[PDB]
């Protein structure tokens, strides 16, 4: 198994840079709109307690420097939607792919294209933690970098980068400017809540182990969803939702192992450990491979 | 700190589909030449023991179906360079980036753009193991996928995929068709030499663990370079050269730990183990991060 990003070319052709004053961050150029974090309009002094509405009325279209490479795109309109600034430009991006804006659930994975001054720098796979942070690599200048999934040439944009917390994890919004988690875009003290293990992803990882012939951990037991949920939280695991059981369906069908039987197998691992043994060459359970990631790597 | 591949857009624009007989795989389209693994001309029975020069002379340009997305490209010439086939086409790739063919050294890393039927599907980092295999993710149809590094706007192609060994590791060639390792393009069981751990990479990754706040493995002790290499050879780690020591300099200076100080810490880890602890989340010593990979993601912003 390997963490695998989506090919980043379709997103690369949409990365621009947006500058106000001396603050330059990344923007996403789709059709004739550029999307970027709204704190590009902030000086450092009012970053402490931004009145974004008041700061925005004092800004005009001519205050925004949008550049594809070093080519300026003229701004003809500006608006603010939640924590995201939308800059209408006079040129429709000829590299605009088929796209959607979606809001992902915790545990879902996506590829991040880390950018600096509009230039793509690297691509890697992230998982949205249950505490709504991501463990990624975001240096200063990465604000405005986006996270995405691709399904049949359609780019689902799901993340835009805004913030790094004291513990080094990162936080941001969807493409409608709504933060994942209880974070606000201001230089104040903010803390990530306590994180938990993504149970649906651990179950997917166990299914991948079974597909590969590593199945010593399968037991004769079963369980109810509610009983597993109550036991799992005692080990700081996420409770399983409706959609979690459903998205495990394909793997349950591929292996013939009922979802609730696999839950009983994971429950035994939590209660008794792995008594020295290994799973897919590891005495650690992995929780950042989704069921879709599993079919994408075990199957075609 | 995590494995980061280069943006793949420049390579995606070069991937095409190449078909000969019942075999479909990927090709790399640069200027008016498409490069692809030469076993695309082999039937499944040819695969068992091919005489490649003989099998090629019996092929015509028209036996090669090349597809770039929806459009077919006409083959007007074909030649063979070692294990790589070069198909000349009537059209030049307008998306051809500035590029080079390089053969990388063991221990170095590169980004792999996994492709199927000429369509890119994923991108990830791989390291050329000392035994000249790579631990990749390649399924049926991934042959012709390339590995590369990007410096500014220059794509340095270094790998093209050919094979999966019985152990699950992968083997391929450079873009001149020469295999990494003692492998040959045949349907015959082949094992690799004994793999060793990339020592200079483990140290850089231990440094990254400190730039990122994890210091538990350190110790107040030190070691000579030769005494470290004696222990390292015992545990099947590659030797650490003075060139390796110099390369870790920026990482050593960026933190407060001399290289030989970190060598003493690695020596202790190899002699005791990690006693159920983790380093950067991992339960094992990672060796697929080069010192260059560490400096870029630890305050590099490139």
């Amino acid at each position: 198994f390997r963490k695998m990003a989506f090919p980043s070319g379709k997103v690369e052709g949409c990365m621009v840079q947006v500058t106000c004053g001396t603050t330059t961050l990344n923007g996403l150029w789709l059709d004739d709109v550029v999307y970027c974090p709204r704190h590009v309009i902030c000086t450092s002094e009012d970053m402490l307690n931004p009145n974004y509405e008041d700061l925005l009325i004092r800004k005009s279209n001519h205050n925004f420097l949008v550049q594809a490479g070093n080519v300026q795109l003229r701004v003809i309109g500006h608006s603010m939607q939640n924590c995201v600034l939308k800059l209408k430009v006079d040129t429709a991006n000829p590299k605009t792919p088929k796209y959607k804006f979606v809001r992902i659930q915790p545990g879902q994975t996506f590829s991040v294209l880390a950018c600096y001054n509009g230039s793509p720098s690297g691509v890697y796979q992230c998982a949205m933690r249950p505490n709504f942070t991501i463990k990624g690599s975001f240096l200063n200048g990465s604000c405005g970098s986006v996270g995405f999934n691709i399904d049949y040439d359609c780019v689902s944009f799901c993340y835009m980068h805004h913030m790094e917390l004291p513990t080094g994890v990162h936080a941001g919004t969807d493409l409608e400017g709504n933060f994942y988690g209880p974070f606000v875009d201001r230089q104040t003290a903010q803390a990530a809540g306590t994180d938990t293990t993504i149970t649906v992803n651990v179950l997917a990882w166990l299914y991948a182990a079974v597909i590969n012939g590593d199945r010593w951990f399968l037991n004769r037991f079963t369980t109810t969803l509610n009983d597993f949920n109550l036991v799992a939280m005692k080990y700081n695991y996420e409770p399983l939702t409706q959609d979690h059981v459903d998205i495990l369906g394909p793997l349950s069908a591929q292996t013939g192992i009922a979802v609730l039987d696999m839950c009983a197998s994971l429950k035994e691992l939590l209660q008794n450990g792995m008594n020295g043994r290994t799973i897919l060459g590891s005495a650690l359970l992995e929780d950042e491979f989704t069921p879709f990631d599993v079919v994408r790597q075990c199957s075609g």
